[PDB]
């Protein structure tokens, strides 16, 4: 047995900023502080307006990102699990839920920008971190990707959900794991955004 009446709810993921690729610069925006955030993800209920393309977004451990492709906010499973995502109306629920692709996906926001997927093949990619760094990669399997300079995993952390871009700025894939050797990540692991697609129809 259990008592049912203090069963809790998870909360919402809220978005609280968002990477500002629209100008020549890429830099984080901050749009929610923390008790905010604590209260949106416990009521849902987010009136703040939505811009750009990838999000930054929090559980009540975690703050990560998310990427709109095709009129659908993108992230990671790992990350988001099955949960809502804060909306002005609130909770929504998931659009698509996938464990084995370690993807999930909502209705991207009103006011959200959408990535268009890839089309051109190239294997020179650009990973946008939660820290607004726009990092080369070079691709170098169906999903996986080496980093061109590594950098200690801690650069990394956060971004998981993010996008890894092409040179004409179309969506490649959905950062989802560092591939580190004694805490220096060499390369990169994604879902390709074929696989999106697909997911999509
Ligand atoms: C991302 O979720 C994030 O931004 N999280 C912060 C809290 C909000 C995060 C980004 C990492 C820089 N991703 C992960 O943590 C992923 C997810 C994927 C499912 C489990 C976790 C683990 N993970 C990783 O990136 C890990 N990497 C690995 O497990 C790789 N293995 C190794 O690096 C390794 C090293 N020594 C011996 C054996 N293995 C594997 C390699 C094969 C492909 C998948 C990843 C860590 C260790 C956290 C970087
Ligand atoms: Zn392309």
């Amino acid at each position: 047995g259990s008592h049912m009446a203090s069963m809790k709810k998870k909360g919402s993921v809220v978005i609280v900023g968002r990477i500002n690729l629209s100008g020549d610069t890429a830099y984080a925006q901050q749009t929610r502080g923390e008790e905010g955030c604590q209260e949106t993800s416990q009521t849902g209920r987010d009136k703040n307006q939505v811009e750009g393309e990838v999000q930054i977004v929090s559980t009540a451990t975690q703050t990560f990102l998310a990427t709109s492709i095709n009129g659908v906010l993108w992230t990671v499973y790992h990350g988001a699990g099955t949960r809502t995502i804060a909306s002005p109306k609130g909770p929504v629920t998931q659009m698509y839920t996938n464990v084995d692709k370690d993807l999930v996906g909502w209705q991207a926001p009103q006011g959200s920008r959408s990535l268009t997927p890839c089309t051109c093949g190239s294997s020179d990619l650009y990973l946008v971190t939660r820290h607004a760094d726009v990092i080369p990669v070079r691709r170098r399997g169906d999903s996986r990707g080496s980093l061109l300079s590594p950098r200690p995993i801690s650069y990394l952390k956060g971004s998981s959900g993010g996008p890894l871009l092409c040179p004409a700025g179309h969506a490649v894939g959905i950062f989802k794991a560092a591939v580190s050797t004694r805490g220096v990540a060499k390369a990169v692991d994604f879902i390709p955004v074929e696989s999106l697609e697909t997911t999509m129809r």
